[PDB]
């Protein structure tokens, strides 16, 4: 899949306004997922041990990877589809070492998505949602792509 350049600036200008707040938005995206899909909290033998959305919103480990995760991320859209390099490390790590199937990316997305209507409306209309919702698309099928590679895929 290729976006066009008006595509990748409905993406990148939400994403200017969730940098002012990457720890936020962080712990946002990583509750509305564990509460959504509880299936994926069971993935995080640091965190499998929360019960309810209190002790996520305590938890200072939860906030720090919800920071990596969205530095990771960032990284990856800031490069507007060449982002090869990067998503090898991502792509071997969840695959060969958490054992993530392709499926849990889904269900991530949505979470993205879900936040990002909630707290940037006037930024994400319907086609800066629909540009978001292809740059993680391209994102997925590419790391998919790896995972055959890799010898996962699912
Ligand atoms: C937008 C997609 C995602 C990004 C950018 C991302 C990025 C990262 C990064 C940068 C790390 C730390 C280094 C590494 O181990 O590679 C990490 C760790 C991890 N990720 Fe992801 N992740 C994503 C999605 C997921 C999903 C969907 C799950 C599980 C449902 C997951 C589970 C894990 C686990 C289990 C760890 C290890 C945490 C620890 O105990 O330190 N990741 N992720």
């Amino acid at each position: 899949m290729v976006l066009s350049e008006g595509e990748w600036q409905l993406v990148l200008h939400v994403w200017a306004k969730v940098e002012a707040d990457v720890a936020g938005h962080g712990q946002d995206i990583l509750i509305r997922l564990f509460k959504s899909h509880p299936e994926t909290l069971e993935k995080f033998d640091r965190f499998k041990h929360l019960k309810t959305e209190a002790e996520m919103k305590a938890s200072e480990d939860l906030k720090k990877h919800g920071v990596t995760v969205l530095t990771a991320l960032g990284a990856i859209l800031k490069k507007k589809g060449h982002h090869e390099a990067e998503l090898k490390p991502l792509a071997q790590s969840h695959a060969t070492k958490h054992k993530i199937p392709i499926k849990y990316f889904e269900f991530i997305s949505e979470a993205i998505i879900h936040v990002l209507h909630s707290r940037h409306p006037g930024n994400f209309g319907a086609d800066a949602q629909g540009a978001m919702n292809k740059a993680l698309e391209l994102f997925r099928k590419d790391i998919a792509a790896k995972y055959k590679e890799l010898g996962y895929q699912g």
